[PDB]
RNA sequence: UAGGCAAAGCCGCCCGGUGGAUGGCUCGGCUCGGGCGCCGAAGAAGGGCGUGGCAAGCUGCGAUAAGCCCGGGGUAGCCGCAGGCAGGCUUAGAACCCGGGAUCCCCGAAUGGGGCUUCCUGCCGGGGCCGAAUAGGCCCCGGCGCCCCGUAAGGGGCGGGAACGCGGGGAAAGGAAACAUCUUAGUACCCGCAGGAAGGGAAGCCAACAGGGACCCCCUGAGUAGGGGCGACCGAAAGGGGGAUA
RNA sequence: CCGUGAGGGAAAGCUGAAAAGAACCCCGGAAGGGGGGUGAAAAGAGCCUGAAACCGGGCGGCUACAGUGGGGCAGGCCCGAAAGGAUGCCCCCUCCCGAAGGAAACCCCGGUGACGGGGGAGUACGAGGGAGGGGGUCCAGGGUCUGCCCUUACGUCUAGAAACACGGGCCGGGGAGUUCACGGCCGUGGCGAGCCUAAGGGGUUCAACCCCGGAGGCGUAGGGAAACCGACAGCCCGCAGCGGG
RNA sequence: AGACCAAUCAAGCCCGGUGAUAGCUGGUUCCCCCCGAAGCGGGUCUCAGCCCGGCCUCCCCGGAGGCGGCCGGCGGGGUAG
RNA sequence: GCGGGGGCGGUGGGGUAAGCCUCCGCUCCGAGACGGGAACAACCGAGACCGGGGUUAAGGCCCCCAAGUGCGGGCUUAGUGU
RNA sequence: CGUGGGGUAGGGGGGCGCGGCCGUGGGGCAGAAGCCGGGCCGUGAGGUCCGGUGGACCCGCGGCCGACGAAGAUCCCGGCGGUAGUAGCAGCGAAGAGGGGUGAGAAGCCCCUCCGCCGGAAAGGACCAGGGUUUCCUGGCAACUUCAAUAGGCCAGGAGUUAG
RNA sequence: GGACGGGGAACGAGCCCCCGCGCCCGUACCGAGAACCGACGCAGGUGCUCCUGGGUGAGAAGCCCAAGGCGGCUCGGGUGAC
RNA sequence: CGCAGGUCGCAGUGGCAAGGGGGACCUGACUGUUUAACAAAAACAUAGGUCCCCGCGAGCCCGUAAGGGUGUGUACGGGGGC
RNA sequence: GCCCGGCGAACCCACCUCCAGGUGCACAGUCCUGGGACCCCCGACGGGGCGAGAAGUCCCUAUGGAGCUUCACAGCAGCCUG
RNA sequence: GACGGGGUUGAUGGGGGGGCGGUGUAACCCCCGAGGGUUUCCCGAGGGGAGAGCCGGCCCCUCCCAAUCGCCCGAGCGUGC
């Protein structure tokens, strides 16, 4: 089955003028899709968030480091009884380093700098303006419990989705930016 | 002081994911009406196993195994559900439909005898094979159930079928605002036995001094007479009108 | 498929007119992704439509000194194309009429006084209803937030429910006064001292419809256990109505 | 030990009678408009039910009187004190 | 519908008493909105079709809170009391 | 005209909606039903229109009939949440490590070395019932194994059980 | 298997050499802390049912080690608060 | 299996393995059995004691019946109580 | 256990709750009058949420059962007798 | 999580040397040894001497190794009372 973007390349290119300042065209437009990775889907929609408004090189560098167990990723919103650490970044201590996550979206991210490079688009200027995890369908498994009963067990596979635009270098970030609670 | 200005979180809309509602569809169901109605030792129904070039299930078929023969219809396509890959069949008339035949493994009333494994095994007669042998052994084919009728030759019963029919055995729950007589009910169910229907049927009748005229079924008589802790409740018959008529 | 067994037993429909069932290029270990094709439409074989709950992203409003949901009024930000108004709405000014109600300054009389009374004055004003002028730009409606005022989840038995009385995690779909017989009554319709046919029969354009069928049922008379017997227009009061004054 | 007789025993399980019965408990689905109760008396194996009256509602007949108040005339009463 | 309940009155009758049991009567809640009582079915006021204006009822008028730090006399020294 | 306007149970009167039928009048591929959002009308049940989506049926009016209206039944069936990236994947007296190979990918697969556990046995030898192909070979990793996997009692294809 | 009897033939063995025939069904694998039953690749149950070397020792006890098998009672790492 | 001598340790059945003991009462004699899944007991049983029905075509018990159990038995026996 | 990597449930759930003293179907997260609180996150506990589990077995009621008893009301076998 | 110290302009951890400490006297060598035999040059539990030996999640000294390379956060502007 097709899988839809969440945003089509008409808003893409609107959204990049709101952002950036600048007018593209649907030309200067590369996507890419996951579809259901079997993968924790919680900790997909964290990486997702943070690595919105990176350029493509600096998007792999950091999850290139997080399955090192180098970098962490923030978790900001499947926190419950979640412990802190120290961080590199500024304004939240829930950090994790989702190293089965990080490969699936290195692979992902593979097939955007190769989508992007097929169209002729200057990958040092990529910059990742949408990215997000979706839960998939469920692949069922029951666990045997006590007292003869039984209760799901179940893989909650993930689609993501991503959409890059080329950028002209004067507005692409140079540097991480790396304050959560102005981000 | 408020804005640039943002944590986690809240509300709303749009898009996406998940989900499979709604709507439309319908070669399925259900109800009613009409027809038609038995199969089995000539081995049934039911079951097991097998059967396709690639085939697991269903359907069909039975070692001749999605099929064989004859005839009629049907003419050019065909090889079931089932839209694939091959290879074939068919104008010397196929496929397909209808009628008639052939084949029809094992178990099954199952019937030579067994059967804790749908398989095993005996005797007699005939045949084949191993074998030097005519010995011995092995294999194939046929007969060999019980109870009966008949002088005998020979013949009969057995098992099945959705419901309906005939004979017998025969409750309780519930109701009676408790409960025992009673009812429920001669019901449920059980045992036996038939047919395409069964059972009934040709006055030791009914009536009332006037007369009907075998029987079954339908409408009525009628919830009347009558039975009944005369309570709950149960409940005709003759007569009359019809179906049909022997 | 479940139970040793007697027995018990689900879920599960839909590509398209046509496979035209997605060539070819790049990436991936692969599922697959991007580009590019087919078709009227991806409707893509996980196949019509594709709701809600639920989860992700975007957008609008709020967000760390202020206790939550609902309603009214006032305001901030945002939407306000169509289907609503734009002959609108809002402000100012002027004019007219005006229900119930209705002052004040000031003069006079009283009281220690809070205040009362006569005049001013049924005036100024007053819900609303009419007419015009100047100025502006959207108004209505909607999302969200703030201020002020109001406010004790639902369903249920109960004298008494916000109850520390019980039931529901949420959403979708499903989910409860029916039919026959008999009786009482009502509202209408046909016929009327009568009313109706039942089973059934003939025809049909064949379960409809037309015609026949009066058996029987109820009514026309009651009393009595039964034998048995078996019925009014005479007088008064008087509503409606009619006639007289 | 009223143990055990296939996770079942002060009387197994399966299917049937069977949709057993329940004065008891739960549920009973759209809108507006008119009127509007009761928990009292009597009887009942009656006391968590039901029937006959009181109280509600709707329709019809009938046809001019009626009475939760007061005054007076004529009566009754045996309480407070 | 045949479970009633609250206030007040019959020293009702009983009971040490009870938000107690059992009668009699008016009213109210049940089935009645709303104002006051701090909250509160039945205490006080009062009965609600919808919108608006006005005036009162109970009760209140230092602030919370609309309206008086209202007027005369007297008492209390305990924050009694409100 | 009314010193008319509260109301549970209950009684009485009128209307809305759903599926079909008998009539009548229409709409639809220049886009029906359904669906999302919105405006207008009605006290209300509800009606109607607009934009988007969709792809073939549907509606107004009169009459008639029902398998006819849900918020609730520890309701039924399905789907899906918060809980929560949480519990558990400890306990029953064994456990791994180094180097190499294979492979896209290796703590875990294959080989050697080191370390350990059983040794009258939760463990070595045999074997009944029961199971029924789980056996063996080749290949594989969507699913399956409380983690991983290139492994496997898993999956696909092939093979295998010989009696005086 | 033997003995004790009865009947029959003229041949003829339990000894030696030599010839022939021996059907049908089962036969893989697990046989259990993952192949059975318990909804499971379940610390239970079935079956430890039958068999087991050396040293110590009374011992088929425990402990240690062979033959033989296992590291699959199918999560790994870090920390060293309660 | 014993004797003599030498000698070390905190410890010589050095690990492993491996009884705490005594007095008295109640109670059931004892071994045995039992509420599978909250009771293991003083409950049940027991050997022993005693009573009853019975001479067998019996006594007691099962079956609708045909018939059956005790009984392939016989009072030193079968059945039934305590 | 805690932290990291991997797998990844369930119970429960109208909504969801700072404290005091009141009021009320008499034991309030939600009503009244006060007192406080910058918000979010982690670990721990078990005081409260009349915490969760289970249509209270206690007790009563029903013109409800079951089983057992006998001097209940009846009935049927079995045995004895004509 | 936090907190505290150091980070080459340095003694922060390790190594090395030294101090202090635990245990109890290793190896090698020499002597004694109940007794026995290849007769007294062998066996032999053990005792003595010299030397301790092993070890330190403590202290000092010494740059021999490592505290590196790097990745981020960050005010700046308006408005009114
Ligand atoms: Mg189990
Ligand atoms: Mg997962
Ligand atoms: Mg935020
Ligand atoms: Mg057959
Ligand atoms: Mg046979
Ligand atoms: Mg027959
Ligand atoms: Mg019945
Ligand atoms: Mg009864
Ligand atoms: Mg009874
Ligand atoms: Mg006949
Ligand atoms: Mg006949
Ligand atoms: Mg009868
Ligand atoms: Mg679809
Ligand atoms: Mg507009
Ligand atoms: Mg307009
Ligand atoms: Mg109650
Ligand atoms: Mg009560
Ligand atoms: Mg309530
Ligand atoms: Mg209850
Ligand atoms: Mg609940
Ligand atoms: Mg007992
Ligand atoms: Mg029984
Ligand atoms: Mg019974
Ligand atoms: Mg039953
Ligand atoms: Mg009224
Ligand atoms: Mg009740
Ligand atoms: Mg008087
Ligand atoms: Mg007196
Ligand atoms: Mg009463
Ligand atoms: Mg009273
Ligand atoms: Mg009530
Ligand atoms: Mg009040
Ligand atoms: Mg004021
Ligand atoms: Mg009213
Ligand atoms: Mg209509
Ligand atoms: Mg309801
Ligand atoms: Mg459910
Ligand atoms: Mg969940
Ligand atoms: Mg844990
Ligand atoms: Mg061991
Ligand atoms: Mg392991
Ligand atoms: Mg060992
Ligand atoms: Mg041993
Ligand atoms: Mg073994
Ligand atoms: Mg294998
Ligand atoms: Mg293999
Ligand atoms: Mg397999
Ligand atoms: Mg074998
Ligand atoms: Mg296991
Ligand atoms: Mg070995
Ligand atoms: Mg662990
Ligand atoms: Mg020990
Ligand atoms: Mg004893
Ligand atoms: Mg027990
Ligand atoms: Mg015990
Ligand atoms: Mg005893
Ligand atoms: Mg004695
Ligand atoms: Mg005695
Ligand atoms: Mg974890
Ligand atoms: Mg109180
Ligand atoms: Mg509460
Ligand atoms: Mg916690
Ligand atoms: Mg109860
Ligand atoms: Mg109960
Ligand atoms: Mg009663």
């Amino acid at each position: 089955p097709h899988f839809h973007y969440s945003l089509t390349d008409e808003q893409a290119a609107e959204l990049v003028f709101k952002k950036y300042g600048v007018r593209i065209t649907p030309e200067q437009i590369a996507k890419a899709y996951a579809p259901e990775q079997r993968m924790s889907w919680k900790k997909s929609v964290e990486v997702a968030r943070f690595i919105k408004g990176m350029t493509l090189k600096q998007a792999k560098a950091w999850l290139e480091d997080v399955v090192k167990l180098k970098r962490p990723i923030p978790i900001k919103t499947f926190k419950k009884k979640q412990a802190h650490h120290a961080t590199p970044w500024e304004g939240w201590p829930v950090a994790k380093w989702p190293v089965k996550v990080a490969k699936r979206y290195l692979q992902l991210l593979e097939n955007l700098e190769n989508n992007a490079k097929f169209k002729g688009l200057d990958v040092e200027r990529l910059v990742i303006i949408h990215a997000a995890a979706h839960k998939g369908i469920k692949i069922p498994n029951i666990m045997p419990r006590a007292f003869g009963r039984a209760t799901p067990f179940n893989e909650e596979t993930v689609n993501v989705e991503i959409v890059a635009a080329e950028l002209p270098k004067e507005v692409v970030p140079k540097r991480y930016k790396l304050n959560l609670v102005k981000r």
